[PDB]
């Protein structure tokens, strides 16, 4: 049974509730954005109305063959009338085809889903700015602070440069991005552009990212692992026993690999700075943790809500422990005293 912070109150709306059967009152189903814990559920045989981005309803016809005639993709940034109520699609600064969605209800309720999202000063100049909104469903996946990392730009000038460094000193040396689901796609295309590289990738894959809008896309990718020295690997194989397999599958082409996990954050961001960070070694093969996010550290998610100013705040993640809900709702009555709302 679909949880409460999944409905929509005043309409007949759910937002990514795929994984309970027919839930009793839905009208529509709307799909922020492809990431399997948001998606779980979906496939050919759905035949209720998705709402969702292009980009993601590119991914659903493709990738788990949902009909056509039950896709419904929005243009972002634009008022829809959805059976009867306004809604807006909204970048989410998440990963590509990523929307939060602004629900206008009947009664004069504004709601904002956020989506997963990563916060953003851009943010306070969409169409947020132009009216008041009192219910806000919240991505709080990194809602306490000690979450913090660096912007998306000092971690790709760090793999960038880490990247052109070792293959300058080694032109022999593979690169290896590991990847899991889309987002992220940065890290793997900035390193390729330096290094005057296509990036090389399994046809599942390459099928993944020609559904994504990508200018110039044919331009950046290919299946052809031997004409590439930039590879993709799934996220598992990325350790020593892995990425030892898989140079010797490469002939003799290369005799070192640098290796790249984007992750979210880890621990050593407690300590570390982006320009201190090392890898492990082993050998010939070197590992690099990187803390590429794709939500909200905690100092942006509170800039976005004490600017925003919502009459309630329900939250999306680390909703199932007391723990965790105490401590969320204690930062949230924080936030508003300090900002006085
Ligand atoms: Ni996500």
């Amino acid at each position: 049974t679909c949880p409460f912070y999944k409905k929509i109150p005043g309409t007949g709306f759910t937002v990514d509730a795929f994984q309970y059967g027919v839930v009793e009152g839905c009208t529509a189903y709307f799909l922020t954005h492809f990431h399997s814990d948001h998606y779980a559920g979906l496939s050919k045989h759905f035949t209720f109305p998705v709402y969702c981005s292009e980009i993601t309803g590119n991914l659903l016809k493709n990738k788990l063959h949902v009909q056509e005639q039950y896709i419904h993709p929005l243009p972002l940034d634009t008022e829809c009338i959805v059976n009867g109520v306004k809604v807006v699609l909204l970048d989410a600064n998440h990963c590509p085809g990523a929307v939060m969605i602004l629900f206008y209800l009947p009664n004069g309720t504004v709601i904002l889903h956020t989506g997963d999202f990563r916060a953003d000063p851009s943010m306070e100049r969409s169409l947020l700015a132009d009216q008041k909104v009192h219910m806000l469903y919240l991505d709080t996946t990194y809602c306490s602070p000690e979450y913090t990392f660096p912007s998306q730009q000092e971690v790709i000038r760090f793999a960038i440069n880490t990247a052109f460094e070792a293959v300058t000193l080694n032109p022999h040396a593979l690169v290896v991005c590991g990847t899991y689901s889309i987002g992220k796609e940065k890290v793997f295309l900035a390193i390729a552009d330096v290094l005057g590289s296509k990036v090389g990738m399994s046809q599942e894959k390459y099928k993944t990212l020609q559904c994504l809008n990508i200018p110039e896309i044919n331009s950046l990718i290919t299946t052809d692992m031997c004409s590439s020295l930039v590879h993709l690997l799934p996220m598992m194989q990325i350790n020593f026993k892995g990425l030892q397999s898989h140079l010797k599958k490469c002939g003799g082409k290369y005799n070192q690999i640098l290796a790249f996990r984007p992750t979210g954050w880890t621990h050593s961001n407690k300590f570390t700075r982006i320009a201190d960070v090392i890898p492990q070694t082993k050998g010939n093969i070197s590992i690099y943790g990187i803390p590429y996010s794709e939500h909200s550290s905690y100092l942006e998610m509170k800039r976005f809500v004490q600017w925003l100013k919502p009459q309630k705040i329900i939250p999306t993640v680390n909703v199932g422990t007391w723990k965790s809900r105490s401590t969320m709702e204690k930062y949230f009555r924080e936030w508003k005293l300090e900002a006085g709302y």
